[PDB]
């Protein structure tokens, strides 16, 4: 007997579906018939697709400057898990874990490189932060929290010391069983050559950067290096954030068939309530303004964030895997996208998340609380 049953969902496809769920895993898909401790019906009103996955945010509480809460970033926006890009190194990164146990989010953290993490601006530009075996140690410690590296390479972050922390990076990738490295790109130096030529089969996050480090030329074309990077197995994650994003740079790379990988929003407090970002929902919405399908973008924060973090059970629905499920809608609703250049789109369709099921138990938003609709 299900534990949750979910009948006339629709899939991003617009198709109409039932979903099964037990024991905190997808039970079934398709036409359902067997009995269910509880039954909801979403009368064709609603997409169901897996939990939304936030690739990079800073949910650290304790932060200085880019601190949120896990679940004000996850279960409230309808995300269901969310993976801290860095805001800890090994200095930080057991309170961390210990605060994120409460949470309903499923949190995840990329280690950064350096001990103190985001503790100051300029965490690379002194290289004994840039610590081998503090991160060894930490992720022998947390080998289920930390799913992978960040390397903020920077002018502002690597002070005087270039390219040297990514070499360092990829050395702590292969000492750790070579987890994914993310690396923030925006101003130079480094230069964005010379920073893709030393990355293989690793993300490189603020991918539609309007800074110098953009992976467009100024011509309008593809950075070459950019192109052999993706040859060889690179992969682009948005990670919107304050300052990372450029509508007339994404809109250019996305008609030159660049399209993102992950969709991500670099969300903290601060440009979650005040900036650009808003919400991982605002910024999908986004890229469906500049042209891609629904489809697509689902997948950017489902299957292919999933894959990208090596996230086994999560991103996918299908029998068997983690019960997390994002319930939404696209709505008409006249909205201007405001990027990181200061730049206004008029949008007239926004996803509007409704509710997140974690582990098959449901947990209302404030818009799914406000249009009532159904309960768990
Ligand atoms: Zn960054
Ligand atoms: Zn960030």
């Amino acid at each position: 007997m299900f534990d949750l049953l979910l009948r006339r969902a629709r899939l991003v496809d617009d198709t109409l579906t039932d979903i099964a769920i037990q024991d905190g895993k997808i039970a079934a898909l398709g036409e359902i018939s067997a009995p269910s401790r509880k039954t909801i019906d979403l009368q064709g009103n609603s997409y169901v697709s897996a939990g939304w996955i936030d690739s990079h945010v800073h949910c650290y509480p304790n932060s200085p400057i880019y601190h949120d809460e896990p679940d004000s970033v996850g279960i409230a926006t309808g995300v269901t898990t969310v993976i801290d890009a860095g805001s800890t190194g090994a200095d930080d990164v057991d309170d961390f874990y210990q605060l994120t146990r409460k949470a309903v989010t499923e949190v995840y953290a990329l280690l950064n490189i350096s001990r103190v993490g985001l503790i100051a601006q300029n965490e690379l530009a002194n290289l004994a932060n840039i610590d081998a075996e503090a991160v060894k140690q930490a992720v022998q410690r947390h080998p289920d929290f930390i799913v992978g590296l960040k390397a903020r390479m920077s002018s502002s972050v690597v002070g005087e010391n270039g390219i040297t922390p990514l070499a360092r990076a990829k050395t702590m990738q292969q000492e750790n069983g070579d987890l994914p490295l993310m690396v923030h790109i925006g101003n130079n130096p480094p230069n964005l050559d010379e920073i893709a030529e030393l990355l293989s089969r690793d993300i490189i996050t603020h991918c539609y950067n309007g800074k110098p480090n953009r992976i467009l030329n100024p011509a309008g074309e593809l950075r070459s290096s950019i192109t052999r990077a993706l040859h060889r197995g690179v992969r682009l994650d948005v990670g919107h954030g304050t300052a990372s994003f450029s509508f007339e740079v994404a809109r250019r790379a996305i008609a030159l068939g660049i399209l993102p990988h992950t969709i991500s929003s670099d969300i903290y407090c601060r440009n979650r309530i005040d900036g650009p970002v808003r919400s991982l929902a605002l910024v999908m919405s986004k890229f469906l303004a500049i042209g891609m399908t629904l489809p697509q973008v689902i997948d950017c924060v489902t299957v292919s964030a999933a894959e990208g973090l090596r996230l086994s059970r999560k991103g996918r629905l299908e029998a068997g895997f983690d019960a997390d499920l994002t319930l939404f809608r696209l709505e008409r609703q006249p909205t201007l996208l405001v990027d990181a250049e200061k730049e206004s789109l008029q949008a007239d369709n926004i996803l509007v998340p409704l509710a997140a099921i974690r582990a098959g138990k449901g947990y209302l938003t404030e818009q799914g609380s406000a249009e009532h609709a159904f309960d768990f």
